[PDB]
């Protein structure tokens, strides 16, 4: 045919016709914990700690 | 005693007449893979990869 040749999408190939790409993940910042910042903090050194209480 | 002494191999120990040992090892020369010879080579770097192709 003489007339009408048009070049559409469709005659193209994935390689022509890409998508781009955003490398940034779309999350929220992780939440710190309640009570690792809230409760008094103590270093342990062995599997229980003990303490006298008056009674 | 006498005169039909001589030394045999019999005589020596195993430390006197050691036998030699080649490290080369007798193999059929190893021939190429046909497809990774004759065929067009491309590094990939992902599972898939595409290409355009005339239609």
């Amino acid at each position: 045919a003489g007339f009408a040749n048009i070049q559409g999408r469709a005659d193209l190939s994935d390689v022509h016709l890409p998508d781009q790409v955003i490398k940034d993940v779309l999350q929220t910042a992780p939440e710190a914990s309640v009570l690792l910042n809230r409760a008094r903090k103590v270093r342990m050194s062995s599997k229980k700690t003990k303490q006298p209480v008056l009674a």
